[PDB]
Order: structure tokens, then sequence, then C-alpha cells
């Protein structure tokens, strides 16, 4: 279930990202920076498609999991619905802008298979989401499938 | 001794040295000026991030590289070593340490999973262009140390 | 030695990346330049006179056989045209990857008028899509229309 | 560290290598030794208890990754069939071409039983003859019959 | 009687006999000397190597060798059967029993893989490489009994 | 410095210090036994045959090899350069240097005319078994920097 | 024409083994071997086949001019001919044994093409020079073509 790793993920950069920008070392080692994977304390959000309904309801109900599970508490997950995966990108812009989240986890399905002409509208969803990332400086787990 | 890894940190040394010669004085003319990068590591400071696909892999062009910045007179205590779990989110994590001013160069590791080979995946091209827009913008060396299985 | 110098250079990929290169130059001095005064369609052209203009090449050094060839195309490019020696800088890389940030420091000085990337890329004996031949391609495009001056394009394939 | 010991080793190339070295060397000690009265047809074969006997490994480093598993496999081999670990000699070489040379040097000494020879190589995407691995395989061969020392081939391509 | 494991001892028979009748003295002269080899086995001794790999076909080589020996008058008492693991090493266990000053002939049997190769194989092309320079150092007569699947 | 008569020459002088090693004085025991080369070049003679057809290339690979030779340490008078016509006999003059007692390795460096690609030519097939019978007759390393056009 | 050719790699062997068994430098330099282009005091023998005359006898033609050409004196030349091209390796090794001949030149003529099923006539001649001339220390050129 691609929705429990895509969570496992997003927990342990909202950890290391916080150990970094805290207080380095001592010196006199090399530094080696880690995250580990207890969710304790941390904001998430999800923003999911409304396409293949029976495959998405098991994804987001992986990620919900996943938080709980590894002690992360309901009350602070904000979750998003899109009408397909070409308004993901601009959703996940507004969300993750918001001081109060720390990771943001994308959940979609895409419509042909793995062996197509080439298909404009997985690329546009893929890169606008790394581009994201890097000019807001803020993890964001990319947890699409394949039909 | 022949590993990506041992390559990569090279050109990241040689990188490294290169920009620091050409933003410095320039010569005095009369022939035609040539700026090469040599290869002592002596004072300088390296960043490494390293996915965790193929555990074993991984680790063994991590050594290497650690080996052979210190083998080219690299200072143990100037390397930072940050992990990151798969090849998709290596340049969120690459772009943190690039922006610090301790920092001249960064070496990314990792490895990819192979899928179907003819035709085009999203995770890599995603991967091979955050790396190199970000090189681009900050003005830094970022060596590309990736393999595939 | 000699036997080296003995070989021809002109036409090959480092001689048309240079002449390029010349045009340029002369075609975005005249563009800066004061508008005609009208009366009938404005033409422009960069002529080929190389006096009084400078130059930097990036040369990757993988292949060290073919690469020098190239490189000597280009400088001879610009000597037989009226450039002087004494108005070149040369940067060597260790390899194509970095060859797009090492030429964007050269760009943003002031005292050059252009730019050449020369390199060579590996071709492997099967046709899948070049993850980094891609970026080279881009990484240079996109410095030109930045930073407002011509870059050349003078790559060729194993 | 312990992620690479947790993998399994048996029945790779070097596993087979030992073993069938293990094998030789009991063999040749039985025909060495006194013949049978007779009365009957006389079997020989060579048992796969390795203790008591001395061994000799040439292992390139080409490709560090496969070699290493490989000379791994060999190394268990014996170990695992009642050999010690401090009778084994290894011997590490920079490449395939200069196998037979030093497989050579330690097959005349008188305290070795059997050598072993590990290795890969390279396979171009075509298949023309290659004469690097031709010359490995001759000279191995006629080591083994000019010495009377059995000597195990153990490469594969990459 | 028609596998080649009959026919390569056939050969190994008449080898040996022939070198028997060619250390004799010449005649006297009258004609034209004429050398051969009869097909009696009595009071020769022989020396099998076969291969353990592929043993499915092997038996059946194996089988046919003993069984024409005894058939043409040769003691089973006389034969001596080396067994090793793969083809590599027929050529050497070869050379031990051919050393031997009590064995007339040796025969190998043996099975090789496919032969539809590009332009070579390295280990078939060794087996009777090997074979046949043996043969000839030593004077004295080894018959190939070897198959490609 | 990426040449293959940079590599040649290393390959040479390693192999030069492994044969040293060997010979000597054995370990102590009670622990498994490794040996390998170092890249230390001081003290060791080398000889360099090299062909002349491609005058251009083949001076470049003479002169790497001759760089990679110093730079480890070696003395530029320890080192003979023969030099020959063609790649057909390379090997006879390789022989000659390699009987000298005071040469601790010999280089071969050449450039051979591809032909018709896909068939076997007979200049190369025999350059390349000559220089392996000699390194196994007279037990020296023997190096091959030989090229393809 | 390869029997040009032939001859003068073979002038060009006779004078490099006459410098290397001669004394060696004084040192402090990198000592060097050469040979040079002059055939002046220098025995020659050569092996001719006898299979498409009209080509052999070109060739041979071309052997004894680049000697005389070079200076040889025409008296210092041996002629052997054989019936074929098998022929060759056993009439050079007689003649190669001779203490008054410095190199041997061997001239045939190939029946096949460059793109046979393989020869093994042609590996055995091409094999058997070579041996020669490693096991007897002197110079064998060789000078054979294919029809």
């Amino acid at each position: 279930n691609k929705g429990w790793e895509a969570a496992l993920s997003a927990i342990e950069m909202a950890n290391l990202f916080k150990s970094l920008r805290g207080t380095g070392g001592s010196g006199s080692s090399m530094e080696i920076y880690e995250g580990k994977l207890t969710a304790e304390g941390l904001r998430f959000g999800i923003v999911a498609s409304r396409f293949n309904h029976a495959l998405v309801d098991r994804l987001v109900e992986g990620a919900i999991d996943s938080i709980v599970r590894h002690g992360g508490r309901e009350e602070d997950i904000t979750l998003v619905r899109v009408p397909g995966s070409w308004e993901i990108p601009v959703a996940a812009g507004e969300l993750a802008r918001k001081e109060d989240i720390d990771a943001v986890i994308a959940i979609g399905v895409l419509i042909r298979g793995c062996t197509p002409h080439f298909d404009y509208i997985a690329s546009e969803v893929s890169k606008g989401l790394a581009n994201l990332s890097l000019e807001l400086r803020k993890p964001i787990t990319f947890g699409v499938i394949t039909a």
C-alpha cells in the first residue's frame, strides 16, 4: 500500500528537518543527521484526488492509519479533496504555505498504463510538486500510482 | 578505488578548488589564461546526501566517498552526512546543505529502481533536474554520484 | 609534436561553434547601438571580424583525444579571423555534467562577450533517453536567456 | 556490515569452484598411493573432506562488487567442509589478464595442493571474439598439465 | 553398438595393438610394408576418465566402453575408472593415468553444452587441445569419446 | 591521466611489487595470508616496447606511461624504450628485454588495424598469444597496453 | 607492394638487434634503442611459395629490389622456393638456424578470401612462424597476402 509508505517518508522528513535547523554538534567527530520514526507532535496535510474511488480510498486509508499508528494525533491531519490529478499541485501549494503544517502528502491515480505514448498530465503533476518542495523548502511526498 | 563514490568525491574536490581560483585575482595578461583545479582537499568542507534503497550498495559508495576525501588531504571532521529514504527526495535535502555558507560542495549518492527500460520514468527525471537547477541558482558545485540497479 | 600540428582542424565542431560566437557577439553590439533613421526595412547581421572581442571556452576532459582537436579548432577560428590569443580564457572541468555551472561563472564576468562550450557524450549502444545529456542542453539554454549573452553549443556524440 | 554477512553465498561459482578443488586434491592423493591388490575393477573418486589441505586463491579486482561475493563463496566452502582458515593464501591482481602468471607462482610452491582462479570478464554488447578471455583459459590449462596440479576455473561473464 | 562409448573403446584397442607392432623390427623387404592393428583386447590394460556433469547420458557412454572391452576379449580386471567433477579437469586426470607404465591406452568420456555458440566456446576448446597435446608428448594413444548435447 | 598508457604502467608497477613479496619470507601463520602489491615505483626498472602505426596516438600512450612511472616515484633513468614498426613483431622485441636480469617488468603499447570486424584476424591473435607465453615461460609480468583503432 | 614493405621491416630489425646486443649507454638519460634503414653489411633469406605465380613474382620482385635499393649487396640474399604455403614454416626454420643470416622474409598467397568460414591452413602458417621467431630469437617478417 503506497499510502502507508508515503506517510512514513513524510514522518521521517519532518523529524530530519527539525534536527537540521536545530543546534549543531560539538565537533570532534563526523556529524551525522538522521530522522526517527516517531510522529508525536507533528502536523500533516493530505491532498487526494477523486478518480478511481475504490483505489484512492484504500490509499487515504493507509496514510491516516500510518500517522496514527506511529504515535500521531488524529486531530493534526488536514485533508483536501480535488476533482482530479491535474489539480493536485495547485492545492498542495496553498496547503504548504501555511506555517502550521510540517509535511504534505499527495495521493492520486494516473489513467494510462506504464507503457503509454508518453503522458503530459503525468509529467506536469510530478514536475510541479518537485518545484514546490524546493521553492518552499518543505518536504512533499509523492504517493501516486498507475492504473 | 574504482567505485562511483570515489569518482564523485574527486569531481567535488576539483570543482571546489576551481571556483576558488576563478573569483580570485586575475592573471597579469600577455598570454592565454588557463584555469584548472588541483586535487588538494585541505581546508574544504563537504556535505553528503545518501538514499537508503539497497542498503548494501549505498553503504559501499558512501565509504568510498569518505575514503577519497580523507586520502587526498581531507579532514574527517569536515564531512556532514545526511541520509534520506528514497531517490525522489534527495534534492530537497541537498538544497538545505547547499544554502549553508560553511559548505563548499555537495555529493549526492543513490540507486534507482530500474523499471521498464526503454520508456521514460518520472522519478529519475526529477531527481537529476532538481540537482541541476540548485547548482545554477546557488552557484555551487553539486556532484551526481547516482547509479542504476 | 610536429605531427600533431600538421593535422587540419578546419571544419570540426570546434570551428563552427567559435564562428557562431563571433557573429553573435558582433550582432548584439550592433543592436545595443543607436537605431537607424528609417525610410526602409532595417536588417541586422553580424560581421566576422574578431578583433577586440573577448571569449571564454569551457571544455571537459573526458575522452582526452577528441576534445583537444575540438578546443584547438575553436582557438584557430578566433585567431585566423583577427582575434588575439591574449583575449581567450580557457577553463577545464572533469566531465560534461558540470559544464553549465562553470559556464555560468565565466558568463557573469563583464569582460566576456561570448562563451563556447565543448565536450563529448557517451553513446550507449541502445537508444535510451540520457538524463545527463538533456541537463547540459537545458542548463546552457537557460543561462543565455537569463544573462542575455550568447552561448554556443559545441558537443558531439562518441 | 552485518547486512553484508546476512546474504547467502551457497551455490555461486565461487562455491562450485572450491568444491571441485577439494575433490581433485583428494583424488590425486589417492592415485599417488599404493595400488589395489586386484581381483576387481578398481574405481577412484575424491572425498569431500577438506581437513589438512592447503589452498590458494587468485582473484582480480575489476568489478569489486561481484568478485567479493565469489571469493567469500569459495572461503566458506572450504571452511564448511572441514578446512581451516589458516591454510588459505589469497592473492589479488589488477585485472583478468595477469591471473595466469600469478597463479603460476602459487602453484609452484610445495605447500599448495590446489589453486582456485576467480574473476569476471567484460562482455561487449555485440558477439566478437575476445582476445583477453581466450588467453586466460589457455594459460591456466597449460599450467595445470605442466605442473601436474589441479587448477579450477571460476570466472563469469558480466 | 551404436553409442560413442562403444566406438571410443574400439579405437583404443586398435591403436594399442598398432603401437605394439610398430616397435618391432622391420621386415626383410621384397614388398611394401603394411601395418595395422587387430581387434583383440587380451592382455591389455585400459584407463577411463569420465565426468559427472549431466550424468544421465555419461553412464550410458561408460556402459558401452566397459561392455566393448569385455566383449572383444578384454579382462574386466584390467580397467581403471576415474571420475572427475566436470569436463574442465579431464585432461589433468588423464595425464596422471597416462604416465603409469601399466596402462596401454586411455579413454576420455564427457558431455559438452549446446553447440549453438556465436563463434567460439572457451571450455570445449581446452579439453580437446589438452588431450591432443598430451598424447603426442607421452607417445601413447588417447581416445576422445566426448559428445555435444 | 586516464589513457591506456597510464593504466598499463600502474599494473606493471603493482605486479612487480607483488612478485617481490611472494618469493620473500612467509608470514608467521595463525591467520589467513593476504598478498597485494603497493604503488611505490622506487627502485624498479622498466622496459617499454612501442609500435609505429598512428604515430600521433602511440606517442601519447608512451608519454602517459613514462609520466605514470615517474609520478609514482619512478626514476626516469630506469626506463628503456624500444620502438618497432608494426604490431606483428612486438613479441620478439619484448622477449629480448624480458630476458635481461636488470628488468623487472615490460610494457607493450601498440595500435591494431581494425579489419573486417566480425571475423578473426591473425595478427591480433598472434601478438596477444606471444606475450602471454613469454610471461609464463620467463616468470615475469608483461602488461598489455594495446588498443584498437 | 607488400614485398617492399616486408623487406623494409626486416632491415630495421637486423639493425635493432645488432644495437641491443651491443654495449649499453653511458647512463644519465633515458636509454632509447632504434633501428636505421641502411642495409649495408647484412645477410637476408627469403622463402617464397609457388602458387599464384603472377602475384608471387611481383612480391619477390619488390623484396629483392628493396634490399638492394637501401644499400644491400645482392650476393647476400638466399632464396628458397617451396611447393605451397603449408611448407613455409618448416623451410624457414632450417634457414633461420644458420648463423650467417640475420633476418628471414616469408612471401606467399593464401587461397580463400577475407570472409571465409575460418581457415586452418592460414592459421597454422602464421602460428608456426611466430613460434620460430621467439624460440630462435631472430626476426622473421610476414609478407603474405589474401587472394
